[PDB]
């Protein structure tokens, strides 16, 4: 509730105290050195099957907002790419900055983007998300960078509900949202084994990071920056800079799906 966040006193440099895996061997995010990632011809195209996605709700959970999905059947699934089996979409959320020069979690040759989107999926062979996060191949997260330029139409429905979930713990019905509207044109990706980027930082994630950023407008990101980390009736702290910086790559190889 205040033991981890992104403030001066509970930010990413502090998380290892409650979550020692923060200094682990497969932590995320990382800097993607484009000259050192190796093309792997064995990597298959990613299969994003979001046609039957059922969004249910949007929740300000105090660190970001999550758009949640019905995951009791195979409705919105990620397959292929580096993955074995079927991974069901459970939620997506973003990380963003106070200024356009920062906000993403992953970086590319040290470049920081203005924000980053994460679509979170779990492996169905484990039956539920809570069991899946306990497995090294339990989750697959699709990461997408945001830059400031032209507006992203498929984001505006998210932007316009944010006034109704300004503060922590507020939720709003959020049915019939189509996550395909947040994807860039190309599904070229880098992939590496990593972790959740918020506590509990479990090392259960196959990361799939798209090379092509999406563009959003200055006004859209300005509305993200009006959210609050705090609950209603508490001192206003703008929800900005909710990103973990790049972590050591250690004994990992980032593979590229492209030449
Ligand atoms: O928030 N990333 O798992
Ligand atoms: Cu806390
Ligand atoms: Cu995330």
């Amino acid at each position: 509730s205040h033991h981890w966040g992104y403030g001066k006193h509970n930010g990413p440099e502090h998380w290892h105290k409650d979550f020692p895996i923060a200094k682990g061997e497969r932590q995320s995010p990382v800097d993607i050195d484009t000259h050192t990632a190796k093309y792997d011809p064995s990597l298959k195209p990613l299969s994003v099957s979001y046609d039957q996605a059922t969004s249910l709700r949007i929740l300000n959970n105090g660190h970001a907002f999550n758009v949640e999905f019905d995951d009791s059947q195979d409705k919105a699934v990620l397959k292929g790419g580096p993955l074995d089996g079927t991974y069901r979409l459970i939620q997506f959320h973003f990380h963003w900055g106070s200024l356009d020069g920062q906000g993403s979690e992953h970086t590319v040759d040290k470049k920081k983007y203005a924000a980053e989107l994460h679509l979170v999926h779990w492996n169905t062979k484990y039956g539920d998300f809570g069991k899946a996060v306990q497995q090294p191949d339990g989750l697959a997260v699709l990461g997408i960078f945001l830059k400031v330029g032209s507006a992203k139409p498929g984001l505006q429905k998210v932007v316009d509900v944010l006034d109704s979930i300004k503060t922590k713990g507020k939720s709003a019905d959020f049915t019939n949202f189509d996550p395909r509207g947040l994807l860039p044109e190309s599904l070229d990706y880098w992939t590496y084994p990593g972790s959740l980027t918020t506590p509990p930082l479990l090392e259960c994630v196959t990361w799939i990071v798209l090379k092509e950023p999406i563009s959003v407008s200055s006004e859209q990101v300005l509305k993200f920056r009006k959210l609050n980390f705090n609950g209603e009736g508490e001192p206003e702290e703008l929800m900005v800079d909710n990103w973990r910086p790049a972590q050591p790559l250690k004994n990992r190889q980032i593979k590229a799906s492209f030449k």
